[PDB]
């Protein structure tokens, strides 16, 4: 089992014997292993005690990301309540500032990222369950957030204001930025890091579209994180699915396998996409199960998709044994 804040207390990045990794107040190394919700807009049940409880002690979590695009501003309120429910469950919490389209994380329609984020500090004051995500997904749809160093910049430009009004009000947390073309990119930060002690450099991907190894090259996806770590920075993994890059398709458990045992024998702490009953691949859930598994009760197994179950067991560390799923 994975360490919970209880145990862990604050998170900070350490240093042994030359390697910089992500660790606890202690001074030991830890990996955090979660899920995220959907957008909170779309699913916003999941929201309940009892999903959150059962994450946390059945799924063995100690993490939980709180994915709110960026509709009305009363998601917000859900967001709150998950900040609340997570550390009452004894989880870490990813606020997740969760940019898509537009890709640019500055552009216009996000004007209320610091303002959103000083509001959550406000209320939370260095709290240690809280980890800062400051923009989901810089991509390229309508926006010039670029592959490359030049879309690095105007990331780098956004966060640093926001990091900067953090860090004065006293908040220590772990933040996470994100970098272009989707969060592939942790490469791009190595040419100008942000100045922050625990600041930390997102990576995502879907195994039915990303592969560790391909042709015998290691692919672009998993190298970039490589670039990232062989010079000094570290890597969070805040979105990965077993699906294909539009959230459907597979799963891919084999891929995933690949996938986990490079984030783990590199200590990447990870957060599978997502806490959602759509019809679609990378959901946890059966279309046909309740995003609440009522008081005192989990999902069982057989309530779970192909990949819920698989991550499951894999957030739990368990050897993966998957259920029959035909009976007469
Ligand atoms: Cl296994």
């Amino acid at each position: 089992m994975v360490k919970k804040p209880s145990l862990a207390g604050r998170l900070k990045i350490i240093e042994i014997d030359g390697r910089k990794t992500l660790g606890d107040q202690h001074g030991n190394p830890i990996q955090l292993r979660g899920m995220s919700t959907h957008g909170l807009q779309w699913f916003p049940q999941i929201i309940n005690n009892n999903a959150f409880s059962a994450l946390s002690k059945d799924w063995e979590a100690n993490v939980i990301r709180l994915a709110m695009y960026v509709t009305d501003p009363s998601v917000k309120e859900k967001v709150i309540e998950g900040i609340n429910l997570a550390i009452k469950n004894d989880m870490y919490v990813i606020v997740d500032w969760h940019i898509l389209n537009p890709g640019d994380p500055n552009a216009k329609i996000y004007s209320g990222a610091k303002e959103f984020f000083k509001e959550i500090a406000s209320k939370y004051p260095n709290d240690l369950h809280i980890i800062y995500e400051l923009a989901n997904e810089p991509n390229p749809t309508e926006s010039d957030i670029t592959n490359d160093i030049a879309g690095w910049e105007k990331v780098k430009k956004y966060a640093e204001p926001i990091i900067k009004m953090l860090r004065d009000m006293g908040n220590e947390n772990i933040i996470i930025v994100g970098n272009p073309e989707w969060s592939t990119r942790p490469d791009l930060a190595v040419n100008d890091p942000i100045d922050d002690k625990n600041v930390m450099y997102s990576a995502h991907f879907y195994t039915g579209s990303a592969s560790v190894w391909e042709n015998g090259n290691k692919g672009h996806i998993a190298r970039n994180i490589e670039k990232a770590l062989e010079n000094g920075l570290t890597v969070f993994v805040t979105e990965w699915g077993t699906s294909e890059a539009s959230g459907d398709g597979g799963p891919y458990l084999n891929e995933a396998d690949e996938w986990l045992e490079f984030l783990n024998s590199n200590n990447i702490s990870w957060v599978n996409w997502s806490l959602a009953n759509k019809n679609e691949a990378s959901a946890a859930f059966l279309p046909t199960t309740s995003l609440d598994p009522g008081n005192g009760k989990v999902w069982a197994v057989n309530q779970l998709s192909l990949s819920g179950e698989y991550v499951r067991a894999r957030i739990k560390g368990i050897p993966y044994k998957p259920i029959s799923r035909e009976t007469m």
